[PDB]
C-alpha cells in the first residue's frame, strides 16, 4: 500500500542498521542514502499505521509559507511543536525570574516534580508571546527556520530573496527546468545556528501535467519525524501543484541518515505488526491559487482512518 | 558488476524515459529520483564499457581541492574541460579583437570552415592565458566554480569559509555527525550565475570505520556527464577517507532529472552491448595526507581495461 515505504524503511533500520553512540545519552541505529516513493495520485501519505496529527502539519506548513518564524502564529492555531527552541531562548536571558530550566528536557521525563513546574513555566511564556507583542518579537521569533529559509533568504549584499516564491513563477513559465531548486542550508548561519536544517534541499520536477518533489533530508528520527516530514512535503507538493494548475506526481523522499533511538524499539516493533488501511484524500479550495495565502480551512483531508496514536 | 547501475540507469531512460523539448534546439528524455550505489571496497568506479580519462577527473578534482577557479592551472594540467565558460568570457568583452564568435558551439558541428577558426581564436586564448599574468586573472578565472563553493564561499559580512576543509575537521572528531554537509547551492548567486550547480549537495556518513559520500545532482547528462561525475565523487570519497585514516564506504549518488538527449541514443545503446571487465584500483600516496596538497603523481589508477572511447 501507499505507506508500505515507511514500514520498510522501519523495518531496514530495525534488522541491518549500524549501531551509534548518540550526542544525547543514547545510540541510535541508522542506514545512509534510503530512499522513499509515494505516488500522490494514489492518495494522502498520512500514515494509517499510526495516528499523525493532520492539523498540526497544516498549521507549521502554513506557517513556512507566510515566511513566518514567529511562535505566535503557531500558537494561535494550538500548534505547540516550535515551542520548545523558542523557550530554550527565553530561558538563557537577563527578564527570566523564576526556577533555573537548565536541561529541562532530561528532567522532564526521570522527575515528575519538575515536570508540573516546566509545564507552567512553559505556560505563562505561551500566553505572554500570545498577547505581549514586545515580548513576541524578542522572544517568540526564531530568526533562521524554515520560513526565513524558503521566503526571505538573507543576501550578502543586506537583501532578502523569496526562493520559494521565485522557484513556483518558474514551474509556471518554465516546467522542464532544471533548477526549479529550493534550498535551506546556508554555510554561513550552519555553523553557529540552532538547528541546521533537517531537510536540506528539495527539488520539483513536471512531466505529463504532473508535479513531483523530491527531498533531500540530511537526518531523520523515523519513529516521530519521519511521519510528519512525509506529510508536510506531499502537502507542500500538492500546494504547489494546485497554485500551478498541474496535477499531482511523486513525492520522493532522499535521506542522508535515517535513524532509530535505542528506546524506541519497542513502539516501532508493534506498529510494524499493523496493517495498512486505504489511503485518506486531500481536497483543497477551488477558488484559491495563491499558497502563500492559505488557510487552514482551504485544506480538507478526507476519510483518514487510522490506528490509535502511539504514546512513546 | 560495480558499474551495473549506469547500466542500468542508462537503460531505465531508454525504455521509461519521459520526452522533454529542450532548451537547447533537441529533447530530452529523463526520469527524476533515480539512485545508484557503489561499494568502494569492490574497486573504482571507473567505467571499464567505455574508457573514461582518469587524468582530467584527477587534475579537475586537484582543482576544486586548491580551492582553485583560474583555467590557468587546469591547462598547465592539460585539461580544457573548463576552457569554454573561460572563453564565453572573454568572447563578450572589450579587448577581444577578431571574428565573432556568437552561438560558437552551434557553428562549431556544422560549419567545418568556422571550426578550424574557433580552434585557432581558443589556441590564442589558452597560451595567453598560460603566460599573461594579467589576462590569466581577468580571463582564466571563473569566479562561482567548485573550487570556491567548496573552499571559499562567500559570508554576508565579507568574508570566506571552507566548507570542505571544516567538513573534514569534523570527521576527524565527530565522525558521527549527521550535519557532514557540502553545499554548492548558493541562493544569492543562483539567479545569475553562469552555471547554477549540477552537483549540489554532498554528505558524508561513517559507519565501522567506513567512510561513505552521497551526492545529491540535480541534473545530469547520463551519457558524457554522469560517468566523470561517478568517478570524482569516488575519487573524492577516497580522498577524504585516506585524510582521515578511514577505509572506503559506499559512493551513493542521487539524481533530480537525469537525462538522454534524444541525439545521443545510439551511442548509448551501443555501449550497453558491452560487457563489464573487473574494475580498476586506486592506490593513494601512504606519506600524504593533506589532500588539499595533493599532486597529480600522489593518485594513481591500476589495472584500468576499458572497451574504447566513444566519440560521439
Ligand atoms: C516531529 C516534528 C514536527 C514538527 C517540527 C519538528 C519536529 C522535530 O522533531 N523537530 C526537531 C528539530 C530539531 C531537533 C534537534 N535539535 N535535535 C529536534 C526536533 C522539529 O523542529
Ligand atoms: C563531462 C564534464 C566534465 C568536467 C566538467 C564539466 C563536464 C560538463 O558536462 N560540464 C558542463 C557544465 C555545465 C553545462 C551547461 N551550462 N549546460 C555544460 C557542461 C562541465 O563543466
Ligand atoms: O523534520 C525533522 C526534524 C528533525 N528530525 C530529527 C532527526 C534528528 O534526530 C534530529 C536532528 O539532530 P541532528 O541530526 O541535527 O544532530 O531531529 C526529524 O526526523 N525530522
Ligand atoms: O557535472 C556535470 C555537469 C553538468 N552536466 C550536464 C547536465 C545538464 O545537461 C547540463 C546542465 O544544464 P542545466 O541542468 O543547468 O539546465 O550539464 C552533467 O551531467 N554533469
Amino acid at each position: 500500500m501507499l505507506e508500505q515505504p515507511y514500514l520498510d524503511l522501519a523495518k531496514k533500520v530495525l534488522d541491518e542498521g549500524h549501531f551509534k553512540p548518540d550526542r544525547t545519552h543514547t545510540g541510535t541505529y541508522s542506514i545512509f542514502g534510503h530512499q522513499m516513493r509515494f505516488d500522490l495520485s494514489k492518495g494522502f501519505p498520512l500514515l494509517t499505521t499510526k495516528k499523525v496529527p493532520f492539523g498540526l502539519i497544516k498549521s507549521e506548513l502554513l506557517w513556512f509559507l507566510h515566511g513566518d518564524t514567529n511562535i505566535r502564529f503557531l500558537l494561535q492555531h494550538r500548534n505547540h511543536i516550535w515551542d520548545e527552541w523558542a523557550f530554550e531562548k527565553w530561558v538563557k536571558s537577563d527578564e527570566y525570574h523564576g526556577p533555573d530550566m537548565t536541561d529541562f528536557g532530561h528532567r522532564s521525563q526521570k522527575d515528575p516534580e519538575f515536570a508540573a513546574v516546566y509545564h507552567e513555566e512553559m505556560a505563562k511564556f505561551d500566553d505572554r508571546v500570545l498577547h505581549d507583542d514586545a515580548f513576541a518579537a524578542k522572544y517568540g521569533d526564531l530568526g533562521l527556520v524554515y520560513g526565513s529559509q524558503w521566503r526571505a533568504w538573507h543576501t550578502s549584499k543586506g537583501d532578502t530573496i523569496d526562493q520559494l516564491g521565485d522557484v513556483i513563477e518558474q514551474i509556471k513559465t518554465h516546467p522542464y527546468s532544471r533548477r526549479l531548486i529550493v534550498s535551506a542550508w546556508n554555510p554561513e548561519d550552519v555553523p553557529t545556528m540552532a538547528l541546521p536544517p533537517c531537510h536540506t534541499l528539495y527539488q520539483f520536477y513536471v512531466n505529463d501535467g504532473k508535479l513531483s518533489l523530491q527531498l533531500y533530508q540530511r537526518s531523520a528520527d523515523i519513529f516521530l519525524g519521519v511521519p510528519f516530514n512525509i506529510a508536510s512535503y506531499a502537502l507542500l507538493t500538492h500546494l504547489v501543484a494546485h497554485e500551478c494548475g498541474l496535477e499531482v506526481g511523486e513525492f520522493i523522499h532522499t535521506f542522508g541518515d535515517a535513524h532509530l533511538y535505542v528506546n524506541h524499539l519497542d513502539q516501532i516493533k508493534e506498529q510494524l505488526s499493523r496493517t495498512p488501511r486505504p489511503a485518506p484524500t486531500l481536497q483543497l479550495n477551488p477558488d484559491k491559487h495563491d499558497i502563500f495565502d492559505f488557510d487552514m480551512k482551504d485544506i480538507k483531508l478526507l476519510n483518514y482512518d487510522p490506528y490509535p496514536a502511539i504514546k512513546a
